[PDB]
C-alpha cells in the first residue's frame, strides 16, 4: 500500500470457515483487505491485498446466508458499489454499482429470508434502501426511502423476532430508530425518538436474551447506552451512563458467555475498554488502559477460539492489533498497511 | 405427567430469548415441554406443560428464521405432524398434518432463503424430504424422495456455503450422505459411502472452521468421528477412534470457545464425556465420568452463558440435569417429569 467522533477504519467479520477478515481504504482509494491464515487466535495474515475499486465511504462487508462475503461502498460517482466472492473459498466478482446517490456508509443486513438489505443516507438526508430480490443474489430491488433527516452513518440489525430495525442520529441530535413491521417486508413502522445528545456514530448489538441494546458517544463524551426492556420489544430502557470520557466512536462486541465489552479510544489517545462482569446480566467493570497510541476508533470482534480480537490505526497509519489471553492482553502487533478514514460522514 | 444405541429422549434448543427449551413425550403419547425462565445457567424452570398430541417418534423442534419454535413428530396415523409458535413470545397452533407415510424421526433444519425442510425415512426405507414454499411459514410443497436405504434415524446439517447435507446408516451398516448440489435447491448428489460399521444414529456438529464432523457409535462400542478435511467439501477424514464403551447414542455440543465435547452413558450407566483441550483443533481428552444413573442417551446444549447443560433420564423417569461451573460441573437435579422412548427407530 454536522460532525461525530472519530470512526472504526476496518469492517471486520469472522468468516464462515473461522478465520477473521479485514477490511479498508488505502490513498489511492482503492479497498483493500487482509486475512487470518488459520482459525485461531494469533494467527499469521495474509497481509494486504487490493480489491481495486475508488471508494468515498468507509467500505463495509457483510456475510451473505450461503457464507459469501460481500463489501459494500460509496463509489466517486456517490452511487452504492458492491463486490462480492463467488464462492465462499474463491475470488471475488468485479465491482458493480447499484446506482442511487448515498450521502453515508451503507449499513448491510440478511432479512429472515437471505435477502440483503443496505441502509444509506441520502442527498435529502432521509433513510434510503435497497434489497436483494431473491436469497443471496441479484438482482436487486429498485430504491425507496424511509424517510426521516439524520445526521450519522446509520446501523441496522435484527431483532429476535427477524424484524429489522435501523438507528441514526436526528437533526436534534437525538437517537431515533424505525422497524419492519414484518420480517422480510417492506412495511415499516414511523420513525420514533429515542432522545438523548449523542457526539458519535451509534453502535447496535444483540443481547443473548434477545434485547437490542445501542451505544454511543453522549455530549459529555462519556459512553451511554440505552436498550429494548422486553426481547425484540419496547418500551426501551433509559439512557444509562457507563462513564469514561472517549475521544473516538466506541465498540462493542460479546464474550464467549455473551457479556458484552465495549472499546474507545482514550484521553491519553490509548485504547481503553469496559465489560460487563459476572454474566451477559451483570454490571459493567471501571474503564481500564490496553495501552497503545491509536489514530482511529478500535474495531473489536470475537475469533474462532471464542476470544475478542481488537484493531486499530497506529501513528504510523499501520494496522495494529491486540487480543484478549488467559491471564490479559497480548502486546499490540502492526499487520502493517497505511489506512485512511474514508467516512462519507465525519 | 436393524438396532441402535439407546436413544436421547428430548429435543432441546436455546431459544431466541436465551432460554433453553426441552421438549419430551410422556406415556400417553403428548409431547411436553420445559422452559427457563431466565437467560442464566441454573435458571429456575417452567416445568413441564403439555402440547397434547399423540406421536409415535421423538419430537423434534427447530427454531425458524424469524425465532419462532416449530415442532415435528410422526402421528398415530404415520403422517409428519407440526405444530408451531404463533410468535417467538406467544402460544402454539394447533397439530397440523402435513400428510405423508413416514418411519423415521424427523430432521430438520432451514436453507439459507429461510424455507425449513424435514427429511423422513419412508415406508420404502428411502429418505423423503417436504419443505416450507416461502421462509418461515406454510404452505409446504410435496413429498418427494431422495431414495437410498436407511437402517437408522436420518440426521440433515447445514454446510459453511449453505448446501444441506444428510446422514444416515445403510444396510450394510455403513454412514452414507448425500447432500444439495446447490443452496436452496432441489438438486442433490447421489448418496455416498463413507464406510465404517456404526451402531447408533449418527450426530453431525459443524466446526468453528465451517467443516461437517461426524460421531456415531462403532462396532466395537467405542465412540468413532469422521470430518471433512476442506471447509464444505470432501474428501472426508478416515474413521477415527475417540475410545470409550458406550451403552447409548452420543451427543455432541460446542463449548464457549468452540472446543467439541462429546456424551454418552457408560457401562456403569453413569454419564460420561471426552473434549477436545486446548482449542478446537486440540486433542481429545480421556473419558471422565459426570456420575449419575441415567436410562437414556444425554442430550447437550450449550446455554446463554455460554455453559453446557446436560440433560438425561433417571431411574425414575424424570429428566435430570447437570451442568458445567468455573471448577467442575454440578450436582444431578431433578425437573421432574415421567419421560418415554418415542423413537421411530429403536
Ligand atoms: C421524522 O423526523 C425527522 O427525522 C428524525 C430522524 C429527526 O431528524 C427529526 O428531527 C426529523 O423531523
Ligand atoms: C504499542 O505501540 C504503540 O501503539 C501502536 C498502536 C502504534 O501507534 C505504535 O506506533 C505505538 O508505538
Ligand atoms: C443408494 O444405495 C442404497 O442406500 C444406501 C444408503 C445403502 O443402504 C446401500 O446399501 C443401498 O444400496
Ligand atoms: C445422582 O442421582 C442419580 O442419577 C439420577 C440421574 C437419577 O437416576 C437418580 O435416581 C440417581 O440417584
Ligand atoms: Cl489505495
Ligand atoms: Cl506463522
Ligand atoms: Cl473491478
Ligand atoms: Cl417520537
Ligand atoms: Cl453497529
Ligand atoms: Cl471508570
Ligand atoms: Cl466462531
Ligand atoms: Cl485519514
Ligand atoms: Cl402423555
Ligand atoms: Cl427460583
Ligand atoms: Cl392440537
Ligand atoms: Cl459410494
Ligand atoms: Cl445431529
Ligand atoms: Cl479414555
Ligand atoms: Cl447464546
Ligand atoms: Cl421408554
Ligand atoms: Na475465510
Ligand atoms: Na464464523
Ligand atoms: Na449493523
Ligand atoms: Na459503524
Ligand atoms: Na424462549
Ligand atoms: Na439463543
Ligand atoms: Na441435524
Ligand atoms: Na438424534
Amino acid at each position: 500500500m454536522s460532525t461525530i467522533a472519530l470512526s472504526e477504519i476496518v469492517s471486520v467479520v469472522n468468516t464462515s470457515d473461522g478465520r477473521l477478515e479485514v477490511f479498508g481504504v488505502g490513498t489511492d482509494k482503492a479497498v483493500w483487505h487482509n486475512r487470518q491464515m488459520a482459525p485461531h487466535t494469533g494467527s499469521p495474515w495474509s497481509g494486504w491485498s487490493s480489491l481495486k475499486g475508488q471508494v468515498t465511504s468507509k467500505p463495509v462487508v457483510y456475510i451473505n446466508t450461503d457464507g459469501r462475503l460481500e463489501v459494500f461502498a460509496r463509489g466517486t460517482d456517490n452511487a452504492l458499489w458492491h463486490i462480492w466472492q463467488t464462492a465462499t473459498n474463491a475470488g471475488w466478482s468485479n465491482w458493480q454499482s447499484l446506482g442511487g446517490v448515498i450521502t453515508s456508509n451503507p449499513a448491510i443486513y440478511a432479512n429472515t429470508d437471505g435477502r440483503l438489505e443496505v441502509f444509506a443516507r441520502g442527498a435529502d438526508n432521509a433513510l434510503w434502501h435497497i434489497s436483494q430480490t431473491t436469497a443471496h443474489s441479484g438482482p436487486w430491488s429498485s430504491w425507496a426511502s424511509l424517510n426521516g433527516v439524520i445526521t450519522s452513518n446509520p446501523t441496522v440489525h435484527i431483532n429476535s423476532d427477524g424484524r429489522l430495525e435501523v438507528f441514526a442520529r436526528g437533526t436534534d441530535n437525538a437517537l431515533w430508530h424505525i422497524w419492519q413491521t414484518a420480517p422480510d417486508s417492506n412495511l415499516w413502522s414511523s420513525w420514533e425518538s429515542l432522545n438523548g445528545i449523542i457526539t458519535s456514530d451509534p453502535v447496535v448489538i444483540d443481547t443473548a436474551d434477545g434485547r437490542l441494546e445501542v451505544f454511543a458517544r453522549g455530549a459529555d463524551n462519556a459512553l451511554w447506552h440505552i436498550w429494548q426492556t422486553i426481547s425484540h420489544s419496547g418500551p426501551w430502557s433509559g439512557w444509562q451512563s457507563l462513564n469514561g470520557v472517549i475521544t473516538s466512536a466506541p465498540a462493542v462486541a460479546k464474550n464467549c458467555d455473551n457479556r458484552l465489552e465495549a472499546f474507545a479510544r482514550g484521553t491519553d489517545n490509548a485504547l481503553w475498554h469496559t465489560w460487563q462482569t459476572v454474566s451477559h446480566s451483570g454490571p459493567w467493570s471501571s474503564w481500564q488502559s490496553l495501552n497503545g497510541v491509536i489514530t482511529s476508533a478500535p474495531t473489536a470482534v470475537r475469533d474462532a477460539d471464542g476470544r475478542l480480537e481488537v484493531f486499530a490505526r497506529g501513528t504510523d497509519n499501520a494496522l495494529w492489533l491486540t487480543w484478549q489471553t488467559a491471564s490479559s492482553w497480548s502486546p499490540w502487533i502492526s499487520l502493517g498497511g497505511v489506512l485512511i478514514d474514508a467516512s462519507a460522514i465525519k
